[PDB]
């Protein structure tokens, strides 16, 4: 599939290629939208383009896999898989479920996480 | 580094795209070598095959990453991570330590893994 969050999780790896990718991501969030990827939210478009860039400065390389459903009330889940290796080196492995509201248009209000094996 | 391991690191990726590449086997190990992934041996070229053909299989896309060092004795270890959507669908991650005893040649004849992230 291809709704927001597809375009978000194939974002994730493009943009460890390339940071100026992440100029993309307007047509993926609301503005004003909110993401929270652990413990803290990020809110807006100036904040949330900084964020993933810090995010992306810290990877080397990376590849995700996921898996998405569109949920009875309209929330869209993606489960996921990623192994990379960091910018400092070392590998690691991470897996989660991410779950977003989208607005009319499709595009993502309101992005949390929640890991099912921790970024290790 | 491009020892047999980093190698068979490569092959592993490619052999999930195209599992007629597990043909470059014998470049990478020993006749009559013996590799062990976790718990159960496998022995000699016609069965290190096989158990490859079967592993391949099991796995619709992957990407791995590793490091590779030579330690003292000559003995070659490579930390590696995984993720891959299986063919059944299902997510993965997997991470650890591969160590390789290698002939004068440079080919493995004894391969063993230990998981330091058990595949899940």
């Amino acid at each position: 599939t291809h709704t927001a969050l597809d375009r978000y999780m194939e974002l994730a790896d493009r943009a460890v290629r390339d940071p100026s990718a992440l100029a993309e991501l307007p047509t993926i969030f609301a503005p004003d939208a909110t993401v929270t990827l652990r413990d803290e939210p990020v809110t807006g478009m100036p904040a949330i383009m900084e964020f993933y860039r810090v995010f992306v400065a810290a990877v080397a390389e990376s590849k995700h896999y996921w898996t998405t459903t569109i949920l009875e009330d309209g929330t869209i889940e993606s489960h996921w898989v990623v192994a990379a290796r960091r910018a400092d080196g070392s590998l690691m492995t991470a897996a989660g479920v991410e779950h977003a509201t989208v607005d009319t248009d499709g595009l993502i209000t309101n992005l949390r996480n929640r890991y099912t094996r921790t970024p290790g």
